[PDB]
This record gives C-alpha cells, sequence and structure tokens, in this order.
C-alpha cells in the first residue's frame, strides 16, 4: 500500500553523465557508446545567446575546443556535429557503462524521470510530467543544462529529454535526444513564455483509480455521464477533453476495480463541482494530475483492496 | 528554480542490491563488501510470523538453507549470524560495486531516499519523511522488505533503513542497519498499530523559507511570537512544539532570507489560524513538512529572488 511520485532507479543514467567544457562555458552531457550529446547553447558566450547563429559560431570551432571529463577521465573529442539543437562529439573511447537504450520523443502528458546534475556530477532524481504547454515543473538551478530525462522498460533505458533552459515563470523547456524542442520554444534569449496549460485529464481519472485499487471509495457516486456532457464541465475547469482514446486506454483499471470509465468521470465531474469537502484522496486535498495509466499499472497493487 | 521531492541518485545502492531465499520464502538483501544483510522473518514460514522464536528458528537453518543471487550470480554463503531483527550472511565474494558507505540511525522528522526493490531488482526510488511516529509513509507491495533507505554525502552512501512491514494503515515500519527498530514496532503478528502521529513544525517552516528563496513572500506579516506563544498555537493544530534547538538549526535560512525566525513562526501561526485563503506555497494548497533545513539548502539556489 501507498502511493508516491516514484522515479526510475537511476543508476543506467548516473554511468553516462560527463561536462562538457567549450572556452568559459560548462554543462552536462550525455555518453553512449562512441557520441557525448549536449545543449549546442555550450558553443555560446553570454552575450552569443542574445542573437545565436549557431552555424556560424560552430565552424569556428575545432574537435580540441571541446573538453570532455567523465568522472578524473578526459575524453578525447575526434568528431562534432550540430542534429538541431544539440551538438554531437565524437570521442576516442566508447562507453563501458552504455545501457540498452533507446531515444523516444514522449507526448504531453506523459511522465519521466529526470537526473539533475551538476558539471557532470547527479545530484538528483525526480519524476516530472510533460505539461500540455511543453514544458516541466522541474527543479533546476544554472549548471544543470544537459540534465536527462528517462523511462525504463526491462533494462533498456528509453532517453526522452535533455534539459536548455528555464522560462520566466520558473517551469523548463529542453529538447528530445534528436535535439527537437518540445513545444515553440527557441534556444535563444527572446519574449518567449510558457503558454496557457490545462489539466491532464486522463492522468487525473488513473489515480483516481490508484486510490480506489488502494481501497478508497469515498468520492464514486450513482450517476454517470455521456462523454459531451463530461467535456462541457471539464471545460469550464481547464481540464483537457476527454476523448474516447482515452477512455479505451483505462480499460485495464476499470476492469480491475468495476467502474466504468464513465461512471469515473461522473465522479470527477462531481469532485469538479463540490469540491472535496475537506477529505483527501491518497493523502492529497488537490486532484493529482502527474501519474499516467501505466505509471498506476506499475505502482499500484495487482488485487484491489475491495 | 521550482522544487521538488528529489531523491538521492540510487546507483551506488543499485549496485548492492541482492535476493535472499530461505524455503519459499525470498525476499531482498544488502551486500557491501562479503556480508548480506536481510530481514531475519526471511527464516519464517507463514505460520512462523504469528509467533516466531527466532532464535530457535536459525539455530535450525545452516550455511546452505540461504541462498543469495546477485544477478544471474549465485553467491555461496559461508557464515550466518543474527543481529537485533537481521540477518547477517557471510558470503564467499566481496561485492566489486560495494561504495564507501555508514551505518546510520536517523532520527524522527529526517528524510531519506528509499530504493524499492522486488527478487533483488529496484524497481523505484522515492523520498520519505521518518514521521515522529517512526513510521514511513512508503510505497511497498509483497516482496519488498529488505528494501533499503539512505542518504548520499560525498560519494558516501549512509544506509538508515530497512523494509520489514506493513502496518494496518499502510504505514510502514523497519529497522536500521543495526537491525534495531524504528519505533515500538516487533517483526511478528500482533496487534500492534501506528502511534498518533504530528506534524513535523521544523520542516514545514524550512519549507516556507524556500518558498522564500524561490521568491515568494505572500504569508509573511508584520507580526513576531514568542516560543511560548507559538506553542500554545502549535499543540491544538497538532504540530511538533518548537524548540530552541529548532530556531538554532533555521539560523542559516534566516540569514539568506532576512527573516528572523520567530517572524517566520507568526507567518506559520497565522497560516494556521486563517488557512491558505485559495493560495498556494511552492505549488502547494497544504503546509508540506517532508523538507528538512538541509533538504532546503541542498536543492535551493544560495542566491533568494528578492
Ligand atoms: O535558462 C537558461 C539556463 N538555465 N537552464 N535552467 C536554469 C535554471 C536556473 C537558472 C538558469 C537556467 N538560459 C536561458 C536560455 C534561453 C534559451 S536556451 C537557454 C541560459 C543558457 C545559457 C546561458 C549562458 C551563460 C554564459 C555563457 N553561455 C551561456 C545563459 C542563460
Ligand atoms: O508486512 C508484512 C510484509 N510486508 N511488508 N511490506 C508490505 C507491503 C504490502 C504487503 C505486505 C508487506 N508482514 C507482516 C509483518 C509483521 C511483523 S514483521 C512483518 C509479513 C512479513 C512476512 C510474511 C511471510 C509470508 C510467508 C512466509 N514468510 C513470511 C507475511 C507478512
Amino acid at each position: 500500500s501507498g502511493f508516491r511520485k516514484m522515479a526510475f532507479p537511476s543508476g543506467k543514467v548516473e554511468g553516462c553523465m560527463v561536462q562538457v567544457t567549450c572556452g568559459t562555458t560548462t554543462l552536462n552531457g550525455l555518453w553512449l557508446d562512441d557520441t557525448v550529446y549536449c545543449p549546442r547553447h555550450v558553443i555560446c558566450t553570454a552575450e552569443d545567446m542574445l542573437n545565436p547563429n549557431y552555424e556560424d559560431l560552430l565552424i569556428r570551432k575545432s574537435n580540441h575546443s571541446f573538453l570532455v571529463q567523465a568522472g578524473n577521465v578526459q575524453l578525447r573529442v575526434i568528431g562534432h556535429s550540430m542534429q538541431n539543437c544539440l551538438l554531437r562529439l565524437k570521442v576516442d573511447t566508447s562507453n563501458p557503462k552504455t545501457p540498452k537504450y533507446k531515444f523516444v520523443r514522449i507526448q504531453p502528458g506523459q511522465t519521466f524521470s529526470v537526473l539533475a546534475c551538476y558539471n557532470g556530477s547527479p545530484s538528483g532524481v525526480y519524476q516530472c510530467a510533460m505539461r500540455p504547454n511543453h514544458t516541466i515543473k522541474g527543479s533546476f538551478l544554472n549548471g544543470s543544462c544537459g540534465s536527462v530525462g528517462f523511462n525504463i522498460d526491462y533494462d533498456c533505458v528509453s532517453f526522452c529529454y535533455m534539459h536548455h533552459m528555464e522560462l520566466p515563470t520558473g517551469v523548463h523547456a529542453g529538447t528530445d535526444l534528436e535535439g527537437k524542442f518540445y513545444g515553440p520554444f527557441v534556444d535563444r534569449q527572446t519574449a518567449q513564455a510558457a503558454g496557457t496549460d490545462t489539466t491532464i485529464t486522463l492522468n487525473v481519472l488513473a489515480w483516481l483509480y490508484a486510490a480506489v485499487i488502494n481501497g478508497d471509495r469515498w468520492f464514486l457516486n450513482r450517476f454517470t455521464t455521456t462523454l459531451n456532457d463530461f467535456n462541457l464541465v471539464a471545460m469550464k475547469y481547464n481540464y483537457e477533453p476527454l476523448t474516447q482514446d482515452h477512455v479505451d486506454i483505462l480499460g485495464p483499471l476499470s476492469a480491475q476495480t468495476g467502474i466504468a470509465v464513465l461512471d469515473m468521470c461522473a465522479a470527477l465531474k462531481e469532485l469538479l463541482q463540490n469540491g472535496m469537502n475537506g477529505r483527501t484522496i491518497l493523502g492529497s486535498t488537490i486532484l493529482e494530475d502527474e501519474f499516467t495509466p501505466f505509471d498506476v499499472v506499475r505502482q499500484c497493487s495487482g488485487v484491489t483492496f475491495q
């Protein structure tokens, strides 16, 4: 029993973190096989960030413009190329700790583990959702760029995020491991801001199912709803519209608890209209939206506490 | 910016987890140098748990009653002894991944990282406080016994918890790495229950300081309080009494923000009396008590957002 914001064990990723220095700029990189990935803004001075032409800044560098430090060991760079907003440095040594891995572009509402790093040294691990506005509510200080996000399935690390920037509201933006930004953001100084965000409806429903698996039913009711009647309420409370795709994903949790998805939707509509009346769900006074249906099945018992 | 329940990077601990089997019972152990530590209830049958005499159950075992599996590798047990509520198995192989480590007995209110494990395989990592009632609000399923809690300081792992049991309210109890229980609990079936708990006052104050470091002052006020006038309110709201020791620990956060500790106490007294008026602090609608002053200084910027 219990229900926590749980991260994946970080060791497979810790063995990949290095420090990348270009001039007076240092940040983190990811060392897999004989390639180091890092934000391309490593090649900028403070002033360059105001209006960088990265093609023009990079052609001015050699392989020996870059220093890679893996623990105490210096790696020699033997190649470099830009891929979207990342640099790919070829190094003289294959990482002996390279795990089985993939690169994946996650979708909004999906969750991942972040390993916060500074100077190539991991400092902390925590679980993030990709917000519908393509930001994450991370915890990052200066030096954290190149920190990575990931998921683990059966000893394969799916890398999905590399940290590039903090926006003015204190939330965080970055790229996939092909260097494509999540959301409309760019790795230069502009007036860019987080767009309006929404509550991740599917995740709120998953977490209500989690609370029923763990033995709590107080918030259920004898009502049902149509998808459209639900969505009229959802729009009032700045929730994402529920789709039939979302109903189908909740099938297994529905089956484990014997609560029809639209009957759980009716329960959520009543929670949004009435509030929680000073009550808690899995210890929370608010509706949690940073657990996916997959997270709930990973963490909760396969046997409902009936 | 941002503020998250952050765990320590788990890799140094992942390289220590093994599976321990005695008969039909399997759970997790911790492999450091040539010793494996695990809960002594590994030697019990289901029926033995009702009223075990561990001295009498253990004298009936040999070294070869125990199987230790480290990944695919079988370790041979060459020695065994009981230490309080743990077994110490001597094995034929020193763990090559043993980190620099200590064993520490943490105090109530202090925080640690838990690596949830099943069958010697790490599944998740999350941060826990030791509650004043000597339980933790963990997330554990059957098979999780022998999972460990820890802190990391400069590459030294301080191991402080080994998981033994879930109590009837769904919270979790266990021992230090000398096998002494936190709290009054025992590793047998009884009517034992979590005692009454309290809010960790010191941690609530640390987290208010975190919110000011990160640039939020909405909840401050022009009042001060005496320690005793604060404690009269604290007792009404099931908060731990604040002591001068607690005031002294908050000195550095006080200095970084320029808010006197008792002026922060006045702010908390007003939050407890008035509530939060639909507002949030570091994204929370409740007063958080699972971050110590040390956690706040580890995670927050050294420069207050004035
Ligand atoms: O957001 C960042 C860096 N960053 N990331 N997470 C952070 C958390 C707290 C504080 C700063 C943090 N930016 C703006 C930016 C805008 C588009 S892409 C990056 C940032 C990148 C490089 C520099 C810099 C400084 C000196 C030399 N070279 C680069 C200067 C600024
Ligand atoms: O709490 C536990 C085990 N445990 N721990 N975390 C859990 C989370 C969810 C479910 C069960 C969990 N107990 C009770 C207990 C009371 C004092 S010490 C342990 C427990 C230990 C060994 C057994 C057992 C079963 C079969 C064979 N041998 C032992 C049977 C029960």
